[PDB]
């Protein structure tokens, strides 16, 4: 059967000068039943990744409008296509951008999550060029809606290929929805960038450039892995203070440095003999911080892990060439290199330990008694409340906005 | 080649007066002169140079690369020679040892050395000052006013001179492992050959059955081909615009060649490389050895997402001293490292490279790079520092000859 539900439609890219009102609306959509190995999923909540706002601005979607937004969220399996294996109706799942076939040479390497068989669905469509999402326009015509990539989370019901899904309910039966939501992107990204990609060991020094939800997740990982030194860099004093409270040892307000002192110079001055850090994480989306993160790393030895995204002129980023040749080591990172079968189960177990749960609670501003987050909007309460919430994503103390989609 | 009563040697060296900026000539800045080489101090080696050989970075140095204030200088970082004398604190070297001394030493005690996975030593890093730590230089000359003037190094030393002084922490010896290795082979082991060979062997960690792409088959890239063939790569794809050097790469084990200037409309070099791989997945290892900023991005893009490493060896004078990467490709599995001297650590890795260099197939490859004639000990492109500046200027222009892979500068009798 076809489900009618609420979803957040993006009519067109919000280009500079345009408002959220110009492009973002809560509408009724039609969600087709799942086919093949798909899950149709009753969404509990989505949470707002900075990449969700980039999507609203047209990021990676030159033609793929109108769409339903969102890649960060959690929900419950309502129904499955006839070929689906290893899932049941009622399982709680997240479905990030990359699957894990376990047989391709990338999977078999043991050192990456960039699966050759279950890669990013850049088409924002089913492989036959159709979509499980449609709506009736004010002209009465049935119109296609694009996904974000393989799915959209800013909807009461989504459909996703089960080769991208991983279940929460067996390991973490009591995990609240907003915590499941941040495990699907922001928290897996920051935690994994430190744990898996930079491979932080006890006694290592770490620099994190940008302490939004991703960078704070990285601080939580660095503290858990017993980093000797955790340096955070941002312009936002509220989030720097939150980073310090959750384990960071030194903070730098990049907008308060002297004009002649770069962020990388300030970071290196905190390290013995100005040698730099064992691990350098960028989690800002500021193209300048991608270059500064590369420079703050110990030449050759240290890895710089780039998680940041933004809308860059010619879709290009830059590095200072001499500092790059003489020991730069830079990797692109998607979802913290957290492989959905090999790594995610272990991350889920770790997320339930009390200090890690306390860190996720602080990111979210979660109240256990009411199951409310500090910044939360409900899709059932109208487009104006949503437009205000999306503006308030820029509020100094908004770390993670949660979009409630159904009763918990 | 004999010191005066104060231990000072007078010899020939190639002086760079100032940066050769765009539109300037070799004649504007390059001159063979008589210099005074002071005796070695502390742990220094004073080295009778046999030959230097011309790395593209030597030409970038003529053009002002990494030397905003460090003129006049003696050029050169690629060469080999014999210890003539040592500072009083020197350990583990003897007068008569044959040495090379690249940009990075190996202290074996810093956290970078102890990692086992890099040559960027914290204690013996690149000497960017082009001077002694006290602001002096072992090199001077008497100018036309009769005044004694300082000459900068390249970095920790200069090779375009009959006599060089270098901190012994940067040196590694050839004569115990490879007593019969000829000078020009020793010279390319000091930079070009270590860089291309080590980029493949150590940094990209190429395995039997791996696919490899090499962007730029000058001496460094052809050294990478030799390593990739030795390591039994399944596929070795070379990219360049120089037909002569692409053909040489094919003769030394490349499987596929791509002329970047002859690509069909709307096919990038990364797309051309990917089209030669199963399901257009790209290569297990991507080596950039061109100095072309475009190829640094194309190399990144040709790599299998996440799994493969892109090793950047290239150097150049870039707008705003920066290079660029396509962000979407970079985020979704880009993996790029800067490489100096092939990550070949002078104590831990250089000895095995040197043993490898004496194996018949590897020696044949070095001979082809050099166009070496064992009968005459002459290379195809060779100029002698004792034969005057005009011959040197002609040789520098001829670096651009399509069949010049490695110009050698003879410095002394062998
Ligand atoms: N690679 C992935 O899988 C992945 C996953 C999550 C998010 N992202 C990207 O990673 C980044 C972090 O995600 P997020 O949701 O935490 O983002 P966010 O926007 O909530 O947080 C970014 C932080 O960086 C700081 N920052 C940004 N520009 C700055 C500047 N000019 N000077 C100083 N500080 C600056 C901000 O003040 C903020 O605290 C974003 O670019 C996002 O698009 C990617
Ligand atoms: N990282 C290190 O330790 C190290 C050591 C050696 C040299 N280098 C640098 O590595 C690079 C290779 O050194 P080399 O001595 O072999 O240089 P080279 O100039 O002899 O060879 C470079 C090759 O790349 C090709 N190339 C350059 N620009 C091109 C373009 N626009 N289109 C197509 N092909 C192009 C050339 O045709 C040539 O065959 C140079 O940039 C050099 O400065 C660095
Ligand atoms: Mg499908
Ligand atoms: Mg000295
Ligand atoms: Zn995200
Ligand atoms: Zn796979
Ligand atoms: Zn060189
Ligand atoms: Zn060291």
């Amino acid at each position: 059967g076809v489900i009618t539900c609420k979803a957040i439609m993006l009519k067109e890219a919000k280009l500079p000068g345009m408002s959220y009102a110009d492009t973002v609306q809560i509408i009724d959509i039609q969600v087709d039943p799942p086919q093949n190995v798909e899950l149709r999923v009753k969404m509990l909540c989505a949470s707002v990744c900075r990449t969700d706002i980039l999507t609203i601005e047209g990021f990676m979607a030159p033609t793929q409008f109108p769409k339903i937004n969102g890649h960060e969220g959690v929900g419950i399996i309502e129904s499955m296509g006839p070929d689906t294996k290893n899932f049941k109706v009622g399982d709680v799942i997240v479905a990030p951008t990359l699957g894990e076939c376990q047989t391709c040479s990338s999977c078999r390497s043991g050192r990456t999550n960039f699966c050759q068989n279950y890669g990013a669905n850049e088409s924002a469509l089913e492989p036959d060029g159709t979509s499980r999402f449609s709506y009736i326009d004010s002209d009465g015509k049935k119109k296609l809606l694009y996904y974000k990539l393989g799915c959209s989370t800013w909807t009461q019901y989504m459909v996703v290929d089960s080769n991208y899904a991983t279940k929460l309910n067996e390991i973490a039966p009591e995990l609240p929805p907003p915590h499941g939501s941040i495990l699907s992107c922001a928290f897996a990204t920051g935690y994994g960038a430190v744990w898996l990609d930079a491979a932080v060991q006890e006694g290592d020094s770490v620099a994190i450039f940008g302490v939004g939800s991703v960078g704070i997740s990285a601080v939580i990982a660095a503290k858990e892995l017993k980093a000797k030194q955790i340096i955070v860099v941002d312009r936002n004093e509220y989030k720097l203070k939150m980073a310090m409270e959750l384990g960071a040892t030194h903070c730098i307000n990049s907008e308060k440095l002297p004009e002649g002192v770069t962020p990388s110079q300030a970071v290196r001055k905190l390290t013995p003999k100005e040698v730099g850090v064992d691990a350098s994480i960028e989690s800002s989306g500021y193209d300048v911080f991608m270059n500064e993160a590369m420079k703050a790393a110990i030449h050759g030895k240290a890895k710089t892990v780039i998680t940041g995204e933004g809308i860059y002129e010619n879709d290009r980023i830059f590095f200072d060439f001499k500092d790059f040749l003489f020991g730069g080591n830079v990797v692109g990172n998607v979802t913290g290199r957290v492989r959905i079968h090999s790594d995610f189960p272990g991350l889920l177990r770790k997320a339930q330990e009390p200090v890690i749960r306390a860190g996720m609670d602080k990111i979210l501003g979660y109240d256990a008694a009411t199951m409310k987050c500090k910044y939360e909007v409900d899709i059932r309460e109208g487009t104006p409340a949503l437009l205000k919430a999306l503006e308030e994503v820029e509020n100094v103390d908004c770390v993670k906005l949660v979009i409630k989609l159904n009763d918990y």
